């Protein structure tokens, strides 16, 4: 039976002291086998200076990773643990994720990925995590999204796609998600979106639209400006409801008050 000194399993410093925390060791010297490995069923280090997880490849058994607040780029050495059930990346320096980083975390629930450089999402990055309930990408660089991003996601409740530089949205890009309660879209760059994109939303509950520079001269403002009068008590500002919170661009004056006669399909 081998027994590893902590510091040589998990060569980054800090990450090496979380674990020694963890197993509530005294020292980062202290000998370790791969039972006691197995037996960490969760890891919580937030501010904790985290350049690399490298190590943590051998917890089998962790189903709840808290690691906001450092400086990881990668988590290629999270694709096997097979029972992360929780992972929470807020505030790290992952730029970009591979393809099918996520493929074999299929009992991801929430998966939050805030503050990230992100500006772009694999297509298909999130196919095979169809128990996720909570997904959370806020305040992050994206401009587009791949078409059918969301599709598999058929149990999500929440997705906060805020604070971005979303430019459009696939059309139909929502329409797997019938249990959806919640989803953010302000902060971003919308100008428009695409008819019919919210109708398959029967179980909404809260929508965010502010801060989108809305494009009221041109016709395709319509289903949004007749979607947003039809559904005023689902429309929410930062504290309570806030139907006229969803503002046209220039003039300042409410999405929902657009009237068919001001708008004309040839400033489109």
């Amino acid at each position: 039976t081998v027994s590893t000194p902590i510091k040589q399993i998990f060569p980054d410093d800090a990450f090496a002291e979380t674990i020694k925390a963890n197993l509530k060791k005294k020292s980062v010297t202290d000998a370790v086998t791969q039972n006691e490995l197995n037996s960490i069923d969760q890891i919580i280090a937030n501010n904790s200076d985290i350049k690399s997880v490298q190590g943590i490849q051998y917890l089998p058994n962790v189903r709840y990773l808290a690691l906001g607040g450092n400086k990881l780029h990668d988590i290629s050495a999270l694709k096997e643990l097979t029972n992360l059930t929780y992972l929470i990346l807020t505030g790290n320096q992952l730029q970009s994720l591979p393809n099918g980083v996520f493929d074999k975390l299929t009992n991801l629930k929430e998966l939050v990925l805030v503050e990230n450089q992100l500006q772009s999402l694999p297509d298909g990055v999130f196919d095979k995590l169809t128990n996720l309930t909570y997904l959370y990408l806020y305040h992050n660089q994206l401009q587009s999204l791949p078409k059918g991003v969301f599709d598999k996601l058929t149990n999500l409740t929440r997705l906060d796609l805020d604070n971005n530089q979303l430019q459009s949205l696939p059309e139909g890009v929502f329409d797997k998600l019938t249990q959806l309660k919640q989803l953010s879209l302000n902060d971003n760059q919308l100008k428009s979106v695409p008819d019919g994109v919210f109708d398959r939303l029967t179980s909404l509950t809260h929508i965010w639209l502010l801060n989108n520079p809305w494009d009221c001269a041109c016709s395709d403002i319509l289903y949004l400006s007749r979607w947003i009068s039809q559904h005023p008590g689902l429309v929410f500002g930062y504290l309570n409801l806030d139907p006229d919170s969803a503002r046209c661009s220039g003039t300042n004056t409410p999405v929902r008050a657009v009237t068919e006669a001001s708008t004309s399909p040839s400033k489109c």
